[PDB]
Protein backbone atom coordinates (compact mmCIF):
# COMPACT_ATOMS: atom_id res chain seq x y z
CA UNK A 1 0.00 0.00 0.00
CA UNK A 2 0.95 3.49 -0.57
CA UNK A 3 2.48 5.67 0.53
CA UNK A 4 5.57 4.04 1.21
CA UNK A 5 8.66 5.10 3.24
CA UNK A 6 11.23 4.12 1.54
CA UNK A 7 14.97 5.11 3.43
CA UNK A 8 14.53 9.17 3.52
CA UNK A 9 12.46 8.52 0.58
CA UNK A 10 8.46 8.57 0.78
CA UNK A 11 7.14 6.65 -2.48
CA UNK A 12 3.61 8.21 -3.02
CA UNK A 13 1.90 5.81 -5.20
CA UNK A 14 2.53 4.52 -8.98
CA UNK A 15 -0.23 6.57 -11.02
CA UNK A 16 -1.00 4.43 -14.87
CA UNK A 17 -2.60 5.82 -17.45
CA UNK A 18 -2.90 2.60 -20.22
CA UNK A 19 -0.31 4.81 -22.41
CA UNK A 20 -2.52 7.51 -23.13
CA UNK A 21 -0.26 10.62 -23.69
CA UNK A 22 -2.86 13.14 -22.18
CA UNK A 23 -3.65 10.74 -19.34
CA UNK A 24 -0.01 10.81 -18.61
CA UNK A 25 0.17 14.57 -18.90
CA UNK A 26 -2.89 14.46 -16.65
CA UNK A 27 -1.80 12.99 -13.90
CA UNK A 28 1.64 14.68 -13.62
CA UNK A 29 0.05 17.96 -13.25
CA UNK A 30 -2.65 16.67 -10.25
CA UNK A 31 -0.06 14.81 -8.75
CA UNK A 32 2.04 18.83 -8.57
CA UNK A 33 -1.27 20.15 -7.63
CA UNK A 34 -2.50 17.78 -5.12
CA UNK A 35 1.17 17.21 -3.56
CA UNK A 36 2.89 20.87 -3.29
CA UNK A 37 5.79 18.63 -1.38
CA UNK A 38 6.59 16.09 -4.26
CA UNK A 39 10.76 16.26 -5.22
CA UNK A 40 11.18 13.42 -7.48
CA UNK A 41 8.53 12.16 -10.84
CA UNK A 42 9.75 8.70 -11.97
CA UNK A 43 8.62 7.61 -15.71
CA UNK A 44 8.84 4.20 -16.20
CA UNK A 45 8.39 3.42 -19.41
CA UNK A 46 9.54 5.37 -22.78
CA UNK A 47 6.65 8.01 -23.28
CA UNK A 48 6.06 8.53 -19.41
CA UNK A 49 9.34 11.25 -19.11
CA UNK A 50 8.22 13.05 -22.18
CA UNK A 51 4.83 13.45 -20.38
CA UNK A 52 6.30 14.13 -17.19
CA UNK A 53 8.01 17.14 -18.94
CA UNK A 54 4.79 18.19 -20.51
CA UNK A 55 2.99 18.41 -17.32
CA UNK A 56 5.56 20.33 -15.57
CA UNK A 57 5.29 22.68 -18.55
CA UNK A 58 2.02 23.05 -18.07
CA UNK A 59 1.88 24.16 -14.15
CA UNK A 60 5.53 26.53 -15.17
CA UNK A 61 7.43 24.07 -12.75
CA UNK A 62 10.38 22.74 -14.78
CA UNK A 63 13.22 22.50 -12.78
CA UNK A 64 11.31 23.18 -9.53
CA UNK A 65 10.93 18.88 -9.64
CA UNK A 66 13.30 16.51 -10.26
CA UNK A 67 12.62 14.18 -13.19
CA UNK A 68 14.40 10.64 -13.72
CA UNK A 69 13.14 7.91 -16.03
CA UNK A 70 14.03 4.83 -18.62
CA UNK A 71 15.18 4.86 -22.33
CA UNK A 72 16.19 7.17 -24.64
CA UNK A 73 13.11 9.29 -25.88
CA UNK A 74 14.08 12.41 -27.96
CA UNK A 75 12.64 14.79 -25.56
CA UNK A 76 13.98 12.72 -22.63
CA UNK A 77 17.65 13.46 -23.91
CA UNK A 78 16.80 16.96 -24.57
CA UNK A 79 15.59 17.24 -20.99
CA UNK A 80 19.20 15.84 -19.84
CA UNK A 81 20.35 18.31 -21.89
CA UNK A 82 18.48 21.55 -20.90
CA UNK A 83 18.87 20.08 -16.86
CA UNK A 84 15.09 19.78 -16.50
CA UNK A 85 15.47 15.35 -16.19
CA UNK A 86 18.36 14.52 -13.79
CA UNK A 87 19.02 11.39 -15.71
CA UNK A 88 17.97 8.17 -17.99
CA UNK A 89 18.25 4.55 -17.76
CA UNK A 90 18.89 2.52 -21.44
CA UNK A 91 19.30 -0.66 -22.43
CA UNK A 92 22.63 -1.66 -24.46
CA UNK A 93 20.47 -3.44 -27.87
CA UNK A 94 23.83 -2.75 -29.59
CA UNK A 95 26.23 -5.15 -26.78
CA UNK A 96 23.55 -7.60 -27.26
CA UNK A 97 24.37 -8.32 -30.91
CA UNK A 98 28.14 -7.69 -30.06
CA UNK A 99 28.53 -10.27 -26.93
CA UNK A 100 25.60 -12.54 -28.68
CA UNK A 101 28.36 -12.70 -31.71
CA UNK A 102 31.38 -12.17 -29.25
CA UNK A 103 30.30 -15.87 -27.03
CA UNK A 104 29.06 -17.93 -30.04
CA UNK A 105 32.56 -17.12 -31.69
CA UNK A 106 34.42 -18.03 -28.90
CA UNK A 107 32.43 -21.04 -28.46
CA UNK A 108 33.18 -22.53 -31.86
CA UNK A 109 36.54 -22.39 -31.03
CA UNK A 110 36.44 -24.25 -28.12
CA UNK A 111 36.67 -21.53 -25.95
CA UNK A 112 34.45 -21.36 -22.25
CA UNK A 113 31.84 -18.95 -21.82
CA UNK A 114 31.36 -18.31 -17.90
CA UNK A 115 27.39 -18.49 -17.27
CA UNK A 116 25.89 -18.78 -14.01
CA UNK A 117 24.19 -21.99 -12.69
CA UNK A 118 20.95 -19.63 -13.32
CA UNK A 119 21.69 -19.90 -17.15
CA UNK A 120 21.24 -15.79 -17.30
CA UNK A 121 23.83 -13.71 -18.22
CA UNK A 122 23.13 -9.62 -17.28
CA UNK A 123 23.89 -6.72 -19.99
CA UNK A 124 24.32 -4.02 -18.13
CA UNK A 125 21.77 -1.10 -18.21
CA UNK A 126 23.58 2.63 -19.12
CA UNK A 127 22.85 5.66 -16.93
CA UNK A 128 22.86 8.90 -18.90
CA UNK A 129 22.91 12.34 -16.44
CA UNK A 130 23.74 15.60 -17.89
CA UNK A 131 27.41 15.06 -17.16
CA UNK A 132 27.89 11.77 -19.80
CA UNK A 133 25.11 12.51 -22.22
CA UNK A 134 27.52 14.06 -24.59
CA UNK A 135 30.04 10.80 -24.54
CA UNK A 136 26.49 8.33 -25.18
CA UNK A 137 25.72 10.84 -28.21
CA UNK A 138 28.95 10.42 -29.54
CA UNK A 139 28.70 6.33 -28.94
CA UNK A 140 25.65 6.02 -30.85
CA UNK A 141 27.08 7.83 -33.69
CA UNK A 142 29.96 6.03 -33.68
CA UNK A 143 27.91 2.91 -34.09
CA UNK A 144 25.90 4.15 -36.77
CA UNK A 145 28.42 5.18 -39.00
CA UNK A 146 29.90 1.52 -38.63
CA UNK A 147 32.74 2.09 -36.16
CA UNK A 148 30.89 1.50 -33.02
CA UNK A 149 33.44 0.49 -29.64
CA UNK A 150 35.49 -2.66 -29.20
CA UNK A 151 33.46 -4.20 -26.18
CA UNK A 152 36.01 -7.00 -26.25
CA UNK A 153 38.99 -4.90 -26.34
CA UNK A 154 42.69 -6.33 -26.29
CA UNK A 155 41.02 -9.76 -26.40
CA UNK A 156 41.83 -12.05 -29.38
CA UNK A 157 39.52 -14.36 -31.14
CA UNK A 158 40.39 -15.89 -34.48
CA UNK A 159 36.55 -16.35 -35.85
CA UNK A 160 37.82 -17.56 -39.86
CA UNK A 161 35.57 -19.98 -40.13
CA UNK A 162 33.22 -19.77 -37.83
CA UNK A 163 29.53 -18.79 -39.43
CA UNK A 164 26.89 -17.70 -36.78
CA UNK A 165 23.29 -16.88 -36.88
CA UNK A 166 21.36 -13.43 -34.95
CA UNK A 167 17.47 -13.59 -35.11
CA UNK A 168 15.60 -10.92 -33.91
CA UNK A 169 11.62 -11.01 -32.85
CA UNK A 170 10.70 -7.76 -35.53
CA UNK A 171 11.72 -5.22 -37.87
CA UNK A 172 12.37 -2.41 -34.51
CA UNK A 173 14.80 0.22 -34.10
CA UNK A 174 16.10 -1.39 -31.39
CA UNK A 175 17.30 -4.24 -33.44
CA UNK A 176 19.14 -1.42 -35.90
CA UNK A 177 21.92 -0.94 -33.21
CA UNK A 178 22.28 -5.17 -32.18
CA UNK A 179 23.04 -5.21 -36.08
CA UNK A 180 25.87 -2.78 -35.86
CA UNK A 181 26.93 -4.52 -32.79
CA UNK A 182 26.99 -7.78 -34.63
CA UNK A 183 28.91 -6.62 -37.82
CA UNK A 184 30.97 -4.65 -35.43
CA UNK A 185 32.14 -7.90 -33.79
CA UNK A 186 32.11 -10.08 -36.65
CA UNK A 187 35.27 -7.71 -38.32
CA UNK A 188 37.09 -7.69 -35.21
CA UNK A 189 36.87 -11.46 -35.01
CA UNK A 190 36.58 -12.44 -38.58
CA UNK A 191 33.70 -14.47 -38.33
CA UNK A 192 30.46 -14.27 -40.33
CA UNK A 193 27.17 -13.41 -39.03
CA UNK A 194 23.11 -13.94 -40.64
CA UNK A 195 21.77 -11.19 -39.18
CA UNK A 196 17.85 -12.43 -39.77
CA UNK A 197 14.67 -10.35 -38.97
CA UNK A 198 11.28 -11.59 -38.92
CA UNK A 199 9.93 -8.84 -41.26
CA UNK A 200 5.56 -9.78 -39.80
CA UNK A 201 7.15 -10.73 -36.54
CA UNK A 202 5.70 -14.52 -36.40
CA UNK A 203 7.08 -17.65 -35.38
CA UNK A 204 6.93 -19.24 -38.85
CA UNK A 205 9.58 -16.80 -39.87
CA UNK A 206 11.65 -17.61 -37.28
CA UNK A 207 11.20 -21.28 -37.95
CA UNK A 208 12.52 -20.79 -41.38
CA UNK A 209 15.50 -18.83 -40.52
CA UNK A 210 15.99 -21.71 -37.98
CA UNK A 211 15.68 -24.54 -40.74
CA UNK A 212 17.98 -22.68 -43.14
CA UNK A 213 20.75 -22.16 -40.11
CA UNK A 214 20.43 -25.80 -39.64
CA UNK A 215 20.71 -26.65 -43.56
CA UNK A 216 24.00 -24.27 -43.79
CA UNK A 217 25.43 -25.46 -40.79
CA UNK A 218 26.17 -22.47 -38.85
CA UNK A 219 28.12 -23.06 -35.99
CA UNK A 220 25.86 -21.32 -33.08
CA UNK A 221 22.46 -19.25 -33.16
CA UNK A 222 21.22 -16.38 -31.05
CA UNK A 223 17.64 -15.95 -31.21
CA UNK A 224 14.80 -13.54 -28.92
CA UNK A 225 12.01 -15.88 -29.84
CA UNK A 226 8.88 -14.08 -30.47
CA UNK A 227 6.45 -17.03 -28.06
CA UNK A 228 8.86 -18.80 -26.53
CA UNK A 229 5.97 -20.93 -24.89
CA UNK A 230 5.14 -22.29 -28.36
CA UNK A 231 8.90 -22.48 -29.88
CA UNK A 232 10.51 -24.92 -27.64
CA UNK A 233 10.66 -28.00 -30.56
CA UNK A 234 11.85 -25.84 -33.17
CA UNK A 235 14.16 -24.41 -30.77
CA UNK A 236 15.29 -27.78 -29.62
CA UNK A 237 15.34 -29.21 -33.63
CA UNK A 238 17.94 -26.63 -33.52
CA UNK A 239 20.09 -27.06 -30.52
CA UNK A 240 20.56 -30.68 -31.74
CA UNK A 241 22.86 -29.28 -34.09
CA UNK A 242 24.36 -26.68 -33.24
CA UNK A 243 24.57 -24.50 -30.05
CA UNK A 244 21.43 -22.39 -29.13
CA UNK A 245 21.81 -18.82 -27.07
CA UNK A 246 18.67 -16.72 -25.91
CA UNK A 247 18.85 -13.10 -26.40
CA UNK A 248 16.58 -10.54 -25.11
CA UNK A 249 13.71 -12.79 -24.76
CA UNK A 250 14.62 -15.85 -22.95
CA UNK A 251 12.92 -19.55 -23.55
CA UNK A 252 13.99 -21.47 -20.20
CA UNK A 253 12.47 -24.39 -21.33
CA UNK A 254 14.36 -25.30 -24.48
CA UNK A 255 17.53 -26.36 -25.00
CA UNK A 256 19.25 -23.02 -25.40
CA UNK A 257 22.73 -22.72 -23.48
CA UNK A 258 22.36 -19.54 -21.80
CA UNK A 259 20.24 -15.90 -22.14
CA UNK A 260 21.63 -12.66 -22.14
CA UNK A 261 19.47 -10.15 -21.34
CA UNK A 262 18.67 -6.78 -19.19
CA UNK A 263 17.91 -7.25 -15.33
CA UNK A 264 14.92 -4.92 -15.29
CA UNK A 265 14.93 -5.42 -11.71
CA UNK A 266 18.56 -4.20 -11.70
CA UNK A 267 17.46 -1.23 -13.95
CA UNK A 268 15.32 -0.13 -11.09
CA UNK A 269 17.72 -0.55 -8.72
CA UNK A 270 20.41 2.10 -11.02
CA UNK A 271 17.11 4.39 -11.48
CA UNK A 272 16.84 4.36 -7.49
CA UNK A 273 20.09 5.85 -7.82
CA UNK A 274 19.77 8.82 -9.80
CA UNK A 275 16.96 9.67 -7.54
CA UNK A 276 19.24 9.17 -4.52
CA UNK A 277 21.62 11.71 -6.50
CA UNK A 278 18.71 13.74 -8.10
CA UNK A 279 17.59 14.78 -4.80
CA UNK A 280 20.17 13.30 -1.52
CA UNK A 281 17.97 14.91 0.99
CA UNK A 282 15.04 12.39 0.12
CA UNK A 283 11.86 14.04 -0.41
CA UNK A 284 8.36 12.47 -2.03
CA UNK A 285 8.49 10.66 -5.10
CA UNK A 286 6.00 9.74 -7.71
CA UNK A 287 5.76 6.59 -10.08
CA UNK A 288 3.88 6.77 -13.41
CA UNK A 289 3.78 4.05 -16.12
CA UNK A 290 1.51 2.53 -18.67
CA UNK A 291 0.10 -0.38 -16.44
CA UNK A 292 1.51 -1.82 -13.39
CA UNK A 293 0.11 -5.94 -14.59
CA UNK A 294 3.36 -5.71 -17.29
CA UNK A 295 6.09 -7.59 -15.94
CA UNK A 296 9.10 -5.03 -16.63
CA UNK A 297 6.94 -2.47 -15.02
CA UNK A 298 6.81 -4.43 -11.64
CA UNK A 299 10.26 -5.13 -11.41
CA UNK A 300 11.74 -1.77 -12.75
CA UNK A 301 9.44 -0.30 -9.56
CA UNK A 302 10.43 -2.82 -7.18
CA UNK A 303 13.89 -1.91 -8.07
CA UNK A 304 13.80 2.11 -7.13
CA UNK A 305 12.01 1.26 -4.08
CA UNK A 306 14.61 -1.69 -2.61
CA UNK A 307 17.65 0.57 -3.69
CA UNK A 308 15.92 3.42 -2.00
CA UNK A 309 15.20 1.60 1.35
CA UNK A 310 18.71 0.70 0.82
CA UNK A 311 17.50 -3.32 1.18
CA UNK A 312 20.40 -5.73 0.87
CA UNK A 313 20.68 -7.54 -2.12
CA UNK A 314 20.23 -11.39 -1.63
CA UNK A 315 22.60 -12.56 -4.22
CA UNK A 316 24.44 -15.63 -5.17
CA UNK A 317 28.47 -14.43 -7.01
CA UNK A 318 31.14 -17.40 -7.71
CA1 LIG B 1 23.61 20.82 -21.01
Amino acid sequence: GFPRQCGDYTVLGILTDNQDNSKAKENAETTLLRHPNVACLVGLWSQNTPMILAGLRSSDAIGKVAVVGFDEHPDTLAGIRDQSVYGTIVQQPYAFGYRSVQWLTTMAKGGEVEVPESGMIIIPHRSITGANVNEFAADIDAIKSGKGPILSGEQQIDGSGVRVAYITNSLDPFWTLADAGCKRAAEQFGCEVDVQMPSSGSIEEQKRFLESNVAAKVDGIAISPIDPENQVAMINDACKVTPVICQDSDAPASRRKFYLGTSNYLAGRAAGKLIQEAIPEGGEVMLFVGKMEVLNAQERSQGIMDELAGKPIPAILQ
